[PDB]
């Protein structure tokens, strides 16, 4: 697209703005930048002619914009958006500038959890193919920063948020990877809700990748002759379990025992299979796709191993900080002896009622801590304990523990109440998991 002479507008100064600033840059425009935060981090990469409003918004220059770029962090139900809006200045966000100028097919992936995991994958497939793919769309590789005449491939992972403000992707491959009560704030007519601005993904996309488990991930209108569905016990792809083992399955023919894969979890073989739906559907070989399967290790702080010595597997979830991502975590959870759940921190005031229902059992042991540690305790307070913080919780089960049994690391919560972020709680987890179970 051609913005020469334009008066353009872009709301927020963290990476994906600065990405916006450096796209027009590039293209002879000089735009305005605002920030609500007083010194948004980005300020002082700015250059010396970009004008610049910080510590709230600037309606004149929002009113004055031919085009408005807002970052996904503000809502376009806020009433300076709200206003421009109804006044017909058009408003974008990065992702729509990005497919107003990509020149490779593109797969998309949103979800409420596990578009990392996912997008990862399918680059990883690209790779082994040898494909000089472009994978971003996260907060820390934004999708203007992947621009580039030489790439083959872009693999982005687009929140609710960004596809609110997207109209004009045309995916070779989509998906939806599930819907869970998440992102409630910005989402005031509920589920429905947030699911429309997800359902946006399949909007001109080639190939729909749907989840067989969640009626949420289907097209608007219902399936068509688009879609292609991953599952646990059914569809195109889907999970094939006997005699101990566990094959990924895809249209009636085993295709990979598991046992190959580095990853663990049943959600994780789900995401693989969405990952390999995604790689066939975009045309990458199905020989490389597989070998990615075997070498992929997975990002770090999503169910991940951490830890296997005597029979105890220590798994770092650190990275589950809404229910959603801990009952993905419980559901088909193979543990051959009892499972210690470390669940607390700062819940968000999340309803924890679902996760009950996976705490029965002989060989649950619960123990909890941080902010919320107490409510999660009530989950079932026969088999739980409560901790101040995760250290102590972990000094609690470690004599405990014997071959067979699993620590996980599930917050299901923040991580704010005591840590500088889900990092630093996971990476906690690892060297506590080390100090008192690899000797
Ligand atoms: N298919 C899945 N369903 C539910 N939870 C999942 C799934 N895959 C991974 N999770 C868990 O969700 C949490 C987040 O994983 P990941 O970082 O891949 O998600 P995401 O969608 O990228 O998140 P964000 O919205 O923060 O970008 C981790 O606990 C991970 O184990
Ligand atoms: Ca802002
Ligand atoms: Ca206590
Ligand atoms: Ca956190
Ligand atoms: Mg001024
Ligand atoms: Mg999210
Ligand atoms: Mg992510
Ligand atoms: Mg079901």
């Amino acid at each position: 697209a051609d913005y020469q002479g334009k008066n353009v507008v872009i709301i927020g100064l963290g990476l994906t703005g600065l990405s916006c600033v450096d796209f027009f840059l590039a293209r002879g425009v000089t735009p305005r930048v605002m920030d609500t935060r007083m010194t948004p981090p980005g300020l002082d990469k700015l250059p010396e002619a970009v004008e610049r409003h910080t510590g709230s918004l600037n309606d004149e220059w929002l009113m004055a914009a031919d085009l408005i770029v807002a970052s996904p962090g503000i809502a376009l139900a806020h009433p300076s958006l709200s206003a421009a809006a109804d006044a017909g200045i058009e408003i974008v966000g990065d992702i729509e500038l990005f497919c107003r100028e990509a020149q490779a097919p593109i797969v998309a992936i949103t979800g409420s959890n596990g578009k990392s995991t996912v997008t990862t994958l399918v680059g990883e497939m690209a790779k082994a193919a040898g494909v000089n793919v472009g994978v971003g769309g996260n907060i820390g590789l934004p999708a203007l920063m992947l621009l580039d005449d030489e790439c083959e491939l872009y693999v982005l992972e687009l929140s609710s948020f960004q596809l609110e403000t997207t109209s004009s992707l045309q995916a070779v491959a989509a998906t939806i990877l599930n819907v869970t009560e998440d992102h409630m704030d910005r989402y005031p007519f509920g589920l429905q809700q947030y699911r429309a601005a997800k359902l946006r993904i399949y909007e001109n996309a080639k190939v729909c990748v749907v989840n067989a488990d969640d009626a949420l991930t289907m097209p608007i209108r219902g399936a068509d002759e688009r879609c292609v569905s991953f599952g646990v016990n059914m569809g195109d792809y889907h999970l094939n379990h006997q005699q101990g083992e566990t094959w990924l399955r895809v249209k009636g023919e085993k295709v990979l025992n598991v046992k190959e894969m580095k990853l663990s979890g049943q959600h994780n073989y789900t995401n693989a299979l969405a990952a390999l739906a995604l790689a066939d559907a975009a045309g990458l070989p199905r020989a490389s796709s597989l070998k990615a399967l075997t070498t992929f290790t997975g990002l770090p702080h999503r169910f991940e191993v951490v830890l296997e010595h005597n029979g105890v597997r220590w798994i770092n979830d650190s990275k589950a900080t809404n229910v959603g991502s801990t009952e993905a975590a419980l559901n088909g959870l193979h543990v051959d002896g009892t499972l210690h759940l470390l669940l607390g921190g700062d819940g968000k005031s999340a309803d924890f009622s679902p996760l009950a229902r996976y705490l029965n059992g002989d060989n649950v042991r619960l123990y909890c801590f941080g902010r919320d540690g107490a409510q999660l305790a009530a989950l079932r307070p026969e088999v739980a304990e409560q901790t101040e913080t995760m250290e102590q919780a972990m000094r609690l089960l470690a004599p405990r523990v014997q071959p067979g049994d699993m620590v996980l690391l599930s917050p299901a919560c923040a991580s704010l109440d005591q840590f500088k972020n889900f990092e630093q709680r996971g990476n906690e987890f690892a060297r506590l998991a080390k100090e008192l179970g690899g000797h």
